[PDB]
């Protein structure tokens, strides 16, 4: 299964920073998950929190956020790591300012046109619908904090990204019936990691590379 | 078709206030639409904006919001108007702090248990799924700002509430095929109101009672 670094390797370097992503890949992980929010000027800032010292991300220009936060990456810079790690995959989680999700989705779709080794996930069903319409060939995943599997038949997604607590033998059987790729999060314990892999999951997103590395055989 | 006052009669009294709702009903409208956000202490405050002088609604207790905003109603007070207008219906729009929608939905479901003359609408598919699971007998509507009809087959809703700009003969034909109740918003012009009714819509939510009153024959 895919061993993915949550925001890179968050315990080795600050989460969602270029250094973190690089360290996660140097550790031997198959890829990384990264959080993005659109800035006022349409740049996808790589960070988890939508609130900044200058206000919400969508109300601030990237250059201003960068002056305030010098280590704040923009999406293209993280994806550029594929040059050093050609086999690495990137899971971009598009974070919606619900109601602003569709517009952000259309902007992200255009940016990722024809890009390989990347798939986008989101907790926002509306953003996923917009993404699929704007970029039919872009792989997508539906993030779920609670079991909202009922929406899967209406979403154009190749994967489901359930919180690990939602992963049970019966839930997995349901996702398999639909031929979905299952990636759990956020797995930082060996015990839980082995419970999930025993169920046949296709990927795990976690904060500790050491826990994920030995998984898969 | 149902003639519904958007936030009451917003041009006769301040929107989303008891006076506004009362005036809308006294004008002869069939019902009213009201916006609600959950407070820190689980009260459903009736107001459209989530930001207040004291911070976002979910981070402030109702009593504090009320001291700051004396005319701010709580859901039960608006629904209480059914005592004076026994035939009036109430469309409660549950506004989600996306990610907090499911919890708010479960709280609202419990509050509206067995209540008649009320249906809940929301732009949040996740909130609607939670509402339907928590209160199987509560009528629901899916609000759409963009055409997200693809989700209807996976939602447990009796109505679809499309922005009037999404209402076309073909879109309506699709909603009818699914036996859905169609309520458009926000209609404040006679021309648009008549275009929509000519398509056979079941309800209209608008800011002007005078425009809605003559509709239906």
């Amino acid at each position: 299964p895919l061993r993915l670094g949550h925001r890179g390797a968050p315990l080795k370097a600050k989460e969602n920073t270029l250094e973190s992503f690089r360290l996660a890949l140097e550790a031997g992980l198959d890829g990384v998950e990264l959080d993005v929010w659109p800035t006022r000027d349409g740049v996808f800032a790589v960070r988890h929190d939508p609130d900044t010292p200058l206000g919400p991300v969508f109300q601030v220009d990237y250059a201003d956020l960068k002056a305030q936060e010098p280590d704040l990456p923009r999406l293209e810079e993280v994806l550029a790591l594929k040059e050093a790690f050609p086999q690495a995959v990137f899971n971009v989680e598009l974070k919606s300012f619900p109601g602003l999700g569709e517009e952000a989705a259309r902007r992200l779709a255009a940016l990722l046109r024809g890009r390989e080794g990347v798939w986008v996930s989101s907790f926002d069903p509306l953003a996923l619908l917009a993404l699929r319409k704007a970029a039919p060939g872009l792989p997508l995943g539906f993030l779920m904090a609670e079991d909202h599997s009922a929406l899967l038949p209406c979403l154009g997604v190749e994967a489901v990204h359930p919180h690990h607590a939602l992963v049970t033998e019966e839930a997995v059987a349901g996702w398999r019936k639909r031929g979905l790729f299952v990636v759990a999060w956020t797995v930082n314990e060996e015990g839980e990691a082995r419970r999930l892999l025993a169920l046949g999951l296709d990927g795990l997103i976690g904060d500790r590379p050491e826990v994920l590395l030995p998984l898969g055989g």
